[PDB]
């Protein structure tokens, strides 16, 4: 990339833009704020800008430190969102903003799933102690003038503190790593995320493969069977033999249950397997950004091992030499403190969602197993 | 078919071989016995005739009526049914013996199912009024020397009371029956049996195709998730992230959970849905014999047009005319006492076989249901 730039930056700066790693039991970490803070994303506001028909949706923040809401269409989020990646991207994973979809921006389903994934990505970022308290996610959310955003979103736009730069901000309040140590640190996440992600992508896989066939094939067969079932019972009840007439009753009624199962099926993966689909994408998400930071840890690496070479061939001093070491150590901080907020949350994460997808399953079968139990009651027995 | 004969039989014959037909509430209907009786088939024995490597097996068949037990291999019954079909053939539909397999003719499996289908046919024959108290059939159990059989199939393959015939042998305890009422009932069984032939072959189309579902596919897939899962527990053990262990076992176990069920659903149809498409298979070869039994009949009713036509032809006389009434009409008789006998056994079979098919359903969910709430009770709530 330019690591070149950061372990040589002759020149040091200035900031005080605070970004802290402190140590632990589990190893460095971010600073995590006390006063933690949420946001919320709701109430498609309908906004106009000239064009006649031409009005993009509008969504409302309404942040829980200070009960201040705000708007911002679809565009702004896709703003924050570079502005972020661009930002911090060599250092923190980004959430990934969803796709831009298959033109239909106006009615209640779309506005709705965009409108979750929204909410979803916001608590992300609130939730991050580096991110949530940046001066342009902040801003972000804090503004009342219609101009006192342009003013930021300039600021925003001219921040060079960016890429690997951003390192320049981190304050690790513990000693140097040799370069062995490093290398190995970053060797064994390379090794994490590279499997996580291709396990990851599997159980999309079966999932989506799942959700396709209880959504189509398998419903349609209950619909055959329930079928089936009441075109018996109609045949019976011409039979005009003398001496029935409750048990076409039975049948007929056995099918329109298995009818009903055919749309409670096809109607369930809304209910349990999206969410669990749902994590599995933003995870997903996050993998896909190691490949960078990996990369550029790799680069910063390699680059302080010409350090030595450099410093014989009298192109730097022992001084410069020495600092890209100091300097690609608090890069091993940072990337440590990131990966132990991963596994903090993934375990959470995954601990929620699989509980929340059993839950809905069995509630399921045994909704199933109920209407099952009251077509069989309306037999007699033998 | 050759109905001349038996409507035009000048000599009446002298057999004493009683088959009445009573009428009631329901209409006309064989003579029920007061002392029912059924028949066991098991123990499938293994009996030997000079060839080497080439011994058929050979089934037991317990009559309840008295207790003395019997022999007979699969070829033996094959020979029954010929009997019975080609004696009362043409007025009472014969159970389809199972088809000559896959020469499979040695295991487990085979003579299960095999035996499994015998047993029910007995249970057919003996729970039929006219046919369990034949000669040909009761002679086929009741027999003590392998010469007093070879006998008896001898006086079987002789007897000329068959085909058409076998109505000589009827006697309708009640009038006559005009033509035209005849003609009616006949058309009526025709468009019934046509009609639930045409709709037990669906049911049998969709239980066919959803078994072949449920053994396959189905089972893959709760496999491919149930592995999914385990496959990701294995790698966030790898993480090695202070601070977990307890949710990598609770993911595992879900896998494994998913795996049984992967297992109980692939094995499951043997437990209903078989039941439920051999009834359909035994009505399915009921229903296939009316082609005959109607189109002979319908030939029947057309020959007794042309009695007049011949009458005039002085081709026959007056008397000979009214005996083809009269003798046609307790055709009609035995066509309403087997339907009667058809529809009574058609809705207790149904009734009983849904019954259970449903009951085995409910289980079945209900299982499953108990097996997901057991992986999830694993998982801490939040
Ligand atoms: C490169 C082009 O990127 P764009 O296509 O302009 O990106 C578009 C904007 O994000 C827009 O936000 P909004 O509706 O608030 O205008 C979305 O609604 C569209 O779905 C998306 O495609
Ligand atoms: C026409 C030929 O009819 P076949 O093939 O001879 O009929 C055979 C016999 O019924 C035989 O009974 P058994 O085993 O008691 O000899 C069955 O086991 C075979 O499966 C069947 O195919």
């Amino acid at each position: 990339p330019g690591t070149e730039q950061y372990l040589l930056a002759k020149q040091l700066a200035k900031p005080k833009e605070k970004i802290p790693i402190i140590v632990g039991d589990y190893g460095p970490m971010w600073v995590y704020p006390t006063s933690t803070f949420d946001c919320v994303v709701a109430d498609p506001r309908k906004g106009s800008k000239m064009y006649g028909l031409k009005s993009y949706i509008e969504y409302q923040l309404t942040p829980t430190n200070t009960n201040r809401s705000v708007n911002h269409r679809y565009k702004h989020f896709d703003w924050l969102y570079e502005r972020l990646l661009v930002k911090f991207g060599s250092a923190i994973p980004i959430p990934s903003l969803p796709d831009k979809q298959v033109t239909g921006r106006f009615e209640e389903e779309f506005i709705k799933m965009r409108m979750e994934r929204l909410q979803a990505w916001m608590t992300r970022m609130c939730r991050h102690p580096v991110i949530s308290e940046s001066e342009v996610f902040q801003q972000f959310l804090n503004f009342r003038d219609e101009k006192e955003w342009k003013t930021g979103k300039r600021k925003a736009e001219r921040d060079e503190l960016a890429g690997v730069m951003i390192f320049s901000t981190m304050e690790p309040e513990a000693p140097d790593l040799d370069l062995v140590e490093i290398e190995q640190k970053c060797e064994a996440v390379g090794k994490f995320t590279k499997a996580m992600d291709d396990g990851v992508k599997e159980l999309l896989t079966v999932g989506q493969e799942h959700w396709k066939r209880c959504t189509g094939p398998l419903p349609k067969e209950y619909q055959k069977i329930g079928k089936a079932l009441q075109s018996l019972a109609t045949v019976f009840s011409s039979s005009g033999y003398q001496g029935e007439t409750d048990l076409n009753d039975a049948i007929t009624e056995a099918g329109k249950t298995y009818e009903e199962i055919a749309s409670l099926v096809a109607e369930q993966p809304k209910k349990d397997l999206h969410f669990l689909m749902e994590c599995n994408h933003e995870y997903k998400g996050f993998l896909g950004c190691f490949p960078d930071i990996i990369g550029t840890h790799k680069g910063a690496i390699e680059k302080v091992k010409e350090s030595d070479k450099l410093v014989a061939t009298s192109k730097i001093t022992l001084q410069d030499k020495q600092n890209m070491v100091k300097r690609v150590s608090i890069m091993s901080y940072a990337l440590q403190a990131e990966m132990n907020h991963f596994h903090s949350n993934r375990i959470y994460d995954y601990n929620s969602v699989i509980r929340l997808y059993l839950e809905q399953q069995v509630q399921f079968y045994e909704t199933i197993a109920e209407k099952l139990r009251q077509a069989l009651s309306r037999f007699p027995v033998m």
